[PDB]
């Protein structure tokens, strides 16, 4: 069967448009899992908020989106074993001298991405003036650059990647990231693909293929 793989519209460096083509850590990881299992697939780019619902209705067979493993989400969907250790970070304009930690975001206007774990975390741990929601994180960062929000928050590696590439000298990380999150590949509840994905991934980890893909995107070794 030709698998339909839901993939995030834009989540650098996991999935993102480069020229005409989508590339990234999730794409390379999944290509290598698919190859070893003997599966053919097509990807279907879509905004993050649609992926969990598409898994619940069996409209996609797999979701790739640096998807944070959460016990609440396990109620609705199934996860692979973790393949990445992540967290959350605050971004502010290069300009900004007022926001020194994540605690300084109380009372401020924070840009964030609709449907992601970032919103849940803010609601659980901060008392902001406003959470301004954007379907895609690119617009969150634009709203920050334009001075319409005090800060943006999102997954650490996405924030760090923006700050070092497209956002170099316009935005920066404020404070320290909060760590402890893990990513999994998402599947419909009860999917039979899970056990084989797990086995391929344990192999890739044990035999260096995981490390080569990691080194490509993150430069060091090991939503």
């Amino acid at each position: 069967k030709e698998l339909v793989v839901g993939t995030d519209t834009s989540f650098m460096p996991f999935e993102f448009k480069q020229g005409d083509k989508y590339v990234g850590f999730d794409l390379d990881l999944w290509a290598e899992i698919a190859k070893g299992a003997g599966w053919t697939y097509k990807i279907q780019p879509m905004d993050f908020a649609g992926l969990i619902p598409a898994l619940q209705t069996q409209n996609i067979d797999v979701a790739l989106s640096g998807m944070t493993i959460k016990e609440e989400r396990r109620k609705a969907i199934d996860f692979s074993d973790p393949y990445y250790d992540s967290g959350l970070a605050a971004m502010v304009q290069a300009n900004n001298t007022t926001i020194k930690s994540i605690d300084d975001l109380n009372g401020k206007v924070i840009a964030a991405k609709t449907g992601t774990a970032t919103i849940d975390w803010i609601k659980a741990h901060l008392k902001p003036k406003e959470i301004r929601q954007f379907p895609n994180i690119d617009q969150a960062y634009l709203a920050l650059e334009a001075g319409r929000v005090d800060a943006a928050m999102h997954d650490t590696p996405n924030v760090l990647f923006f700050v070092n590439n497209e956002g170099k000298g316009r935005v920066k990380v404020a404070g320290a990231p909060v760590s402890g999150d893990k990513y999994g590949i998402g599947f419909p509840k009860g999917s039979p693909l899970v056990a084989k994905v797990n086995a391929e991934l344990a192999r890739m980890k044990a035999d260096g293929r995981y490390a080569k893909i990691y080194k490509k995107w993150f430069g060091s070794e090991p939503q």
